[PDB]
C-alpha cells in the first residue's frame, strides 16, 4: 500500500506532484490490476543516507539515461517528463503499464541502473539500439526515490524487464544529474561534470577513459549544444535497446559492434 | 458479442483506446445492422502465443500495408489513424462500415494479408493501382489483435471482400512493422529493417530478392525520407487497389504489369 | 413518401449524411409544397444491379458533369457539395427548389443524363454556355442513387426541364467516376481513365475519338492540374448552359459552334 | 397591404429572403408611417410574362443599373446588397426609407427605369454626376419584382421621385443582366453581353451604336475587368445623379455635357 | 423640453439615431443640470424651407467646418463622429457638456457660423490657431437641425461660447456639404464644389476670389487627396481657435497673420 | 471629508472620471488610515479665479512636469495617466499612497510646484537625477484642482514630501499646458509656446533665457519630435530625483552640476 | 504567528501584495509544517531605522544578488520576480519550501547576505558556480523586509543554509539598489551606482577596488545593456553556487579559482 513519505517523487521537475503523493500513488495504483502487482509499487530503498538526509552516492544507486538533448538543455532544465500539465483524471498521463508498454506521454521519466560485474567493475548498460548513429549522450544520475519496476510487478505482468527500469514520476531536476558521456558514433568524445551536482565533492570520482576532454559545464557552454539535426523518450522505451554484453566498460565504445 | 479481454486494440497507437475495449465494442457494434454482422465482429485469433505471451510470427499472421510515407516517418510513429481526438460519440470516427465502404476518416488503420501458394511461397498480395509509379513502400506488420473483415460480415454485406483486410482501431505501433520494402516505379530498391521490431531474433527472417540494399533504420536515417513530391489512406481502400494475379513474389517488382 | 432505403444518398461524398436518410427526406420535402411535387420526390430506378448488389452500367444510368477543376482534384475527392458542414435546420442547405432555380449554396451536387439518339447512339448533352473556352471537363459517372428532378416535379412547376437533372445530396466519392475528356477550346485533347472505378473490368468500354491521347490517372498525374487561371457549380446552373442540338457527339468537338 | 406571392422578392440574391416574404413585407412596412405610404408598398406588376411564366421582356419592364463594377464580377455575382447577413431586428438593415433618403446600407439594390419618348424610342436615363469621369458600366436588367418607390409614396413623403426607382430586397441574381455599357470618360466603349441571361433568345435585341466591340461574357474573361484604381451604390444614390436631358439615345456617348 | 420632430438630428451620418430622436434627447438632457440650460437645449429654427421642405440655403444658416481631411474622403463620406457604434449608455459618447468642454470623443460633430458684417459682406470666421500651417479644408454646410450651442446655455455654464457653435448629434451627410475652400499655408489654391449637393442649382452661388482653381469633384479625384503626413475634431474644438479679427473675407488668405 | 465640487478632477484628460467625483473620493479615502490622513485629502485652492471662472495664473499656482517625451506628443493628447481604463474596483489603480510610494501604475499623474525665492524670483525646482541627460523637457501647466499632497498627509505618513507634488486623478488635459523648454544635456535649447493655451493673453509672459529659440507649437510640428531612443513617469518618482539647490534660475542649465 | 504590520514586504515589485499581509502570511504559512518551522517564520530585523522611518543601511543588513541581468534593466525595474500574476490559491506560487528547495516559478527573489570577518572586513560571499565565465552581476541592496530563511527554519527542515537568503515575496523594487559589480570572467570591470537610490547620501559609501570605472547609472545608459547572448534565478539556487572561501573581498577578482 500508500507510501510513508514522499521520497519516491522528491526529484520531481513537476514539484507541484510533491505535495499530492498519495493522491498521486492511489491515481497510478488502481489502473493496476492485483494480480499484476501483488503487493503494490516497489520504492526504491535508500536512495537517501539516513546518517545525513543526502543522496546516496555509490554503485547501486547509480542511474543511467541515454537522451539525444546535449547538456546546455539537460543540465539546465533536468529531465522534464513529455507531460508536464496538471490533471488528477485518470487519463493516460498516469497510467504506468501503458507508459512501459507503449512509450505513451505520461508524467514519467525514465532511468536504467548502471550494471557492474561481481568485481564491481562496470559493465555494458541497456543500450539504445541507435547509439552507435550520430550523438547521443548518456546522463549519470543520482537522485532520491523513484519506482523499481521489476520489484513492482509480477514477471509476466511486468512488459519489459530487460531494460532495469526505475521510473521517476515528475522527472529529475538537474541537481541529480552528476554528469554525462557524449557518443559520437559510438564514441566518446567529451565528459561533461555538471559543477551544481547536489553533491560537489564527489565531482572527482567520475570517471571515463584517459585523455577524454572532460569539461565543467555553464550555462550556454559554447560546445554544450550538439544534437542531431520529436520523441525525447524514443531511446529509452525497452523495445528501442537492449543489453548488448557483459563486456568491461573500460574503452572508448559504447561496446556495441559496428 | 464483447470480446473478453483487449487483445484486439492492443496494438493501438492511440493508446488510451486500450482501456476502452468494451465501450469501444459496443460504440462500433450498434452501427451494424444483425443482418450485415450476424454473430458480431470477429477478432483475429492467435496472434500472440499462448506459450510465451508473445507476438505470433508466421505466414499466417503476416500483415502488409501499402504505404507512401517513409521509414523515418513509419518506423518512429507507427500508423496512426486520420482521427486522433477522442469522441465517444456515434460520429463517423467509429463508423466501420462507412470507413471500409467509402474511405471516411476514422480511427481505423488497414492492412492486408500476405498471401501464399500451397507450397507457403509468397504470391501477389492485394496491390494498390498506382503501385507501379513513383515511390511508395510495402510495410511487413506482426501486432495483437485486428479485426478479421472478411470473417465479421455476411459477404453480401461487406463492402470489399477481395482486399482480405484486417484492421486496426487506434491504429498499429512502430515495434509491430519488421520491415518494410521501397519501391521506386514498381522496382524494389531498398529493403529496411526495423531493429526496435518486438521479436529481434526474427530480422534475419526478413526475405527479399538477392543482393538487394538491405539497411537497419535509426531515427533520420539519411536515405529514410524519400516520399514523392493527403490522404494517407487512399493507397489502402479496397477500389483503389486488387489482386492483380497468384504469379510468385520472386522478382524484382511488385508483380504488376507495366 | 419516404425512401425504403437509403440508396439515394449512397454516393454520398458527405458520408455522415447516409445514415440520416429519413430525416434528411423530411429536411428536404417540408420545404417542397404538394402541388409542386404531387406525388413526392422521384428517386432514380435500378442504380444498383440487384443480381450484382453493384452499381448499373449502362447508357440509361450514364451521368455526365462539366467541371472546371481537374482530375488531380476530382478523382482524388470526388464531387464534394459547396456545403459541407452539418446542419440540420431548415436553412438554405437543404432548399432543393431555391438551389435548382438560384444555384445557391447546398450540399447537393448536380449531374445531367448522357443522351443518345433512338439507333443508341451519343448525341450532345445538355452543354455549359462556356465550353468552347478554355479548359473544361465533362466526366463520367455511374453511381448508386441520385433524385431524379423532372420526375419529382410537375412540367408546369420544374423550374427548368432541359437540363434532365440529377441530384446527388451529399455528392459523390470518386469510385463512381469513371473518366472524363480534357476540353482545351472546345476540342477533346485527353481522355483521363480513373483505375479506381468502382467496376474496373468496363475500363475498356470507354469510348472517344481515335487517336486521342488516353491517360490512366494517379494521384498528381503530372498533366492532371490543367486548369484556368470560386463557384464549382457555375457551369452546371441550367441558364448557364443548353442542350445545343442533336448531333451525334462523333467527332473532337463538343458539338457547339464556334 | 401583403403581397400574395413572393414574386416581388424573386430576383433576390440573399435566397433565402425569399421564403420569408410576409416575414420580409412586415418587418420594411411597421418602419413606414401610413401617412408616407397611405396604401402600402406597391410592388411592379407584368414582371412575368402569364402566357410563358417567364421574365416579361420589354420596354416597359427594361431596368438599368449604374455600376462602377465590371462584367468579370456582375456577370458572375449578380447584385449582392450592402448587407448580405440575416438579422430579423428592426435594423437599419430593412429600413426603406432611410435607404432611399441616406444611402445607409441596407439589404436593398436599386436600378432604375429606362426612358422612352412618344415614339418609343430610348431617352438619357437618370444618370450619375460623375458618369463622364474614367469607367462606368450601364448594366441593363429584367427581373422579377421590385418594389415600385414612386407609386408606394405619397409625393410629399418620397425622398427623391425623381430617380425612378425599382427597388430589389435582396438583390438581383446575374441571370436576369442581359448587358452592359462600358463607358471610358463618358463614351461607349464596348457591349457585353451576357450568355446566360434567362431569355437566351432576345440576346440579339440588345441595341447600342454602330460598330463597336460587342463581346459575349464568360468567367474571367480578358477585358472583363477594367475597374478604377467602397461604396458599390454611391453613383445609385439619388442626389448622387439626375435625368440630364431627353435628348435621344443614339450617340456614342451617355448624354452629359463634357 | 422634447422636440416635435427628428428635424435636429435629420443631417446624421449615424442614420441609427434618426429614428430614436425621443430616446436621444432624454439621454442628452439628463446630463445636462436645469442650472445650465434653464430651458434645454436649442435646436437651430428654419433650417428647413416649411415650403419645400427643402434646406434652406442663406447666410443666416451657412455652416462651416474646418477640417485637414480632404474632398476625396469627405464628399464621399460626409462627417462622421469619432464615435460610430450604438451605446444607449449614460457613457461619455452622448455627454454633450464634456464634449463641447474637453473635446472627448462622442457622437457629436462641430461646426461653426459663417460670419458677417452689417452689409451683409462676409468676415473671418472663427479659424483654428494652426490654420497657416500646411494644407486645411474649410468646409460649407447647409444642413438640416443641429444643436444651437450659444442658445442652449446659461452664458456661465456655455464651455467656450465665441465659437457659435452648431453641434450635430450623428454628424452629417456628404449631401449637405456644398463646397469646400483648399488652403496651402493660410492660402486659397482651390475651390471645390461637391456636384452631388442636396440643391445643385445653387452650385453657381459658391464663392472665392477671382482666378483660383475651381474643381468639380468626383470620387478618387486625382487631386482631391491632399493632406499633412488621430483627432479629426482638433482644429475645431474652442480653445485652438478663435475669431482673429472681423475683416473682410475677400482676399486669398484666412485672413490670420503670419 | 467629500469635495463640494469636482474641481480637483476637473483637468481631467480621462474625461469620465468627472461625473464620478465622490465615488471616486470615496474609492481613493477608504485605503487612507486615519492617521496618514487626519483630515482627510486637500485639494488645491483658488486654482480658479472666482471673479472670472478662468484659471488662476499665477507664481503661486504654477505647476511643472518632467517628461521625456515630445511636445508633437504632450500637446496634442496632454497627460494622460499610465491606467486609462474603467475599474470601480480597489485595486492598484486609485491606490494613492502605493503610487507615491512605489510608482506603481495608476489614473494619476504628477507634477511638481514651481519654486521661488523670497523676492519673487525663481528658482531651482525639484528635478530629476537623470536631468542632464540626453533630451527632457520641463512642462509649465495650470490647472484646475489637483491634490494637494504635502497638506493631505501627517508628515510621518506622507512618502516622501521633498518632491511638493500636486498629483492628477485622471490626468490633465493639453489646453492646461502653457510651454515646455527642451533640454539637452541640461542645457535650454528651445522653448515651445502651446497657442492653444485655456487663457491665450497670458502667452507673452513666458519667460526663459534670451535668444532662445522660441517655438509656437501646432501638430507634428517639424521639430516636436525629439525623444531618446517604457515608464512615462520614471522622473517624475521622488526617489528619482532631488531640489538640488536654490539657485537663481537666470541661466540657461537647469542648475545640476555636471 | 502573524506579523505586526506588512514591513517584511514592504520592499515588493508586486505592489498589490503589500496590503494582503495577513492573507499572505497565512497563504505561505499553511504549506509548512510545524516540525519544520516551530516558531513560524521570521522576519529580519531593524531594516528600517525606528527614528527616522528611513532603510537601516549598515553591514548587518547589506544584501547581495547575482543576476546576469545588466543595470538598463534592473535599476529600472528592480527585480521582479518569475510569477508576476495574482493567485490567492496554494499553488507552487507561495510554496516556499518547494521555491528553495528546487527553484520552481514563485514570487519570492533570493538575496544573499554580504559577509565580513571579525574586524568587520568584507569577505567572499556565497557565489554562483557560473561567477567566472562571461558577464554577471553582483547587485547591493538595502530594502525594508525579508524572510530570514535560516532563522525560519529547524537545522534538518531548511533545504539550503549554506546559502545565508533573505527572501522577498513580491520582489524587490529598484529604489533599494544602490550600486552593481559588473563582472567580465569573474572581474570587475565597471562598478554602477544608482542614483535614485532610497538614501543618496551614502552614494559615497560605495566600496570597491582602487582605479576602477565607477558610473552613474541613468535609463538606456549606453553601456548598461552588457549581456551574455530564460531562468533569472539560475545563478541564486543554493546547489548552484558556494561560498568558496573566507578570503578578504579586496583584490579584482570574485575571489573564485580560474
Amino acid at each position: 500500500n500508500s507510501p510513508k513519505d514522499n521520497t519516491w517523487i522528491q526529484a520531481a521537475s513537476l514539484t507541484w506532484l510533491m505535495d499530492m503523493s498519495s493522491l498521486l500513488y492511489q491515481l497510478i495504483s488502481t489502473r493496476i490490476p492485483s494480480f499484476a502487482s501483488p503487493n503494490g509499487l516497489h520504492m526504491r530503498e535508500q536512495t537517501i543516507d539516513s546518517n545525513t538526509g543526502q543522496i546516496q552516492i555509490d554503485n547501486e544507486h547509480r542511474l543511467l539515461r541515454w537522451d539525444r538533448r546535449p547538456p546546455n538543455d539537460i543540465f539546465l532544465n533536468g529531465f522534464i517528463p513529455r507531460v508536464t500539465n496538471q490533471n488528477l483524471s485518470p487519463v493516460e498521463d498516469t497510467h504506468l503499464l501503458n507508459y512501459l508498454r507503449t512509450n505513451s506521454p505520461s508524467i514519467f521519466v525514465s532511468t536504467t541502473r548502471a550494471r557492474y560485474n561481481n568485481l564491481g567493475l562496470e559493465i555494458t548498460p541497456w543500450t539504445p539500439h541507435s547509439a552507435n548513429n550520430n550523438i547521443i549522450y548518456r546522463y549519470e544520475i543520482f537522485a532520491p526515490g523513484g519506482i523499481d519496476i521489476n520489484a513492482s510487478f509480477s514477471r509476466n505482468h511486468n512488459p519489459f524487464p530487460n531494460e532495469d527500469q526505475i521510473t521517476f514520476p515528475g522527472g529529475i531536476r538537474p541537481e541529480f544529474i552528476r554528469s554525462t558521456y557524449e557518443y559520437h558514433n559510438g564514441e566518446i568524445v567529451r565528459i561533461w561534470i555538471n559543477p551544481n551536482f547536489i553533491n560537489p565533492s564527489t565531482l572527482n570520482d567520475v570517471s571515463g577513459p584517459s585523455n577524454i576532454s572532460k569539461v565543467f559545464w555553464h550555462e550556454n557552454h559554447s560546445e554544450g549544444n550538439n544534437m542531431d539535426s520529436y520523441n525525447q523518450d524514443f531511446d529509452m522505451f525497452a523495445p528501442n535497446g537492449e543489453i548488448p554484453n557483459n563486456n568491461l566498460l573500460n574503452n572508448n565504445s559504447l561496446n556495441v559492434i559496428q
